[PDB]
DNA sequence: GGTAGACCTGGACGC
DNA sequence: GCGTCCAGTCTACC
């Protein structure tokens, strides 16, 4: 009853709700689409994962969007905690005026989204972000996931637990920074990714002026914040341009990798122009990354979320 | 400046 | 059941 993860049913009186219409969110097609790597359906349509600090369960009927917090005295999100969650969603950024535009723009875009409504970005924390997409070069999105949770595991801060699942924030960079860490990570299985992760938070605590120099990206220019990222072993433009898309929000970044290339080819018969060669190359990625921003506008990004999200839903 | 290849790992095809 | 194939960044090099 009082044990284990909740259901809206199970547990009524623990739950909130905050208006949200599917049309403008849609778990299902938001939590598991490769953004973040932490959320899992326990229960039939019931998500739950870290979220500013603390473990939730989320869950959606057709206008609302209803939430549950886990810190003693077990009680429902208070107004402050439920506007962290509205932050998480960026739910100030209206999805129909945004997919309206790019629809208009874009008739392949609007046949597309009829059927895949309810797409949008996460506003990520930069770390678990930076070394979340890390670990997600030349990777599937299922092995991702395990590398990451048995990162958080082995050293992110414990918090609650539910049933079996213990569940941990994600890692500070002090710890990422760590002796021994990326030994570690081998044995995590990360791969060639291990020193990766340990070299980039070596980096930025020491030659970059820490947490704040990630930290005051989002106030720079999508061209400073990506170049700077790239600097970061490990974190290629591809990579940067998640960060940039998902947690220092820029949202006209867009992230190419092969099911861009697919999509550009059999939705948009592109074709690389300037560009030297004729497929995937760090020329041609770049002329792509700029037909899309030119085709959708300031918020690319979240279109390509969108094709993206429904291209995986294949 | 702009290519080729190697690359940890493991669920998938291919046969 | 085995070998090969896939899901970006980095580096040696022409
Ligand atoms: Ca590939």
């Amino acid at each position: 009853g009082s044990e284990g993860h909740r259901t809206l049913a199970s547990t009524p009186a623990l739950w909130a709700s905050i208006p949200c219409p599917r049309s403008e969110l849609r778990l299902d097609l938001v939590l598991p689409s490769g953004q973040s790597f932490r959320w899992r359906e326990q229960s039939p349509a019931h998500w739950s994962g870290v979220l500013a600090d603390q473990v939730w369960t989320l869950t959606q009927t057709e206008e609302q969007l209803h939430c549950t917090v886990y810190r003693s005295q077990a009680s429902r999100p208070t107004p402050d905690e439920l506007e962290a969650v509205r932050k998480y969603f960026q739910l100030d950024v209206t999805l129909a005026q945004l997919y309206h535009h790019w629809g208009s723009v874009d008739s392949h875009f609007q046949e597309v989204a009829q059927k895949f409504q309810g797409v949008r970005l996460l506003r990520q924390d930069p770390i678990e972000c930076l070394f979340s997409f890390i670990c997600s070069s030349n990777n599937n999105i299922a092995r991702i996931t395990g590398m990451v949770e048995r990162l958080c595991q082995a050293f992110g801060p414990r918090l609650i637990q539910l049933d079996d699942v213990t569940y941990h924030g994600f890692p500070s960079l002090q710890a990422l920074a760590g002796p021994e860490v990326e030994a570690h990570l081998r044995k995590l299985g990360l791969g060639y990714r291990a020193r990766y992760v340990s070299a980039s938070a070596r980096a930025i605590l020491e030659e970059q002026g820490g947490l704040a120099w990630l930290q005051q990206l989002r106030e720079s220019s999508y061209e400073e914040a990506h170049k700077a990222l790239c600097i970061l072993p490990g974190v290629g433009t591809k990579v940067a341009d998640c960060i940039c898309l998902m947690a220092l929000d820029k949202p006209q970044a867009v992230p190419v990798e092969v099911h861009m290339w697919h999509i550009a080819q059999r939705d948009y018969s592109w074709h690389p122009t300037t560009s030297q060669a004729k497929g995937p190359s760090p020329q041609t990625n770049k002329e792509l990354g700029n037909f899309f921003r030119s085709l959708w506008g300031p918020y690319a990004g979240w279109a390509q979320a969108v094709l993206f999200s429904a291209d995986l839903r294949q």
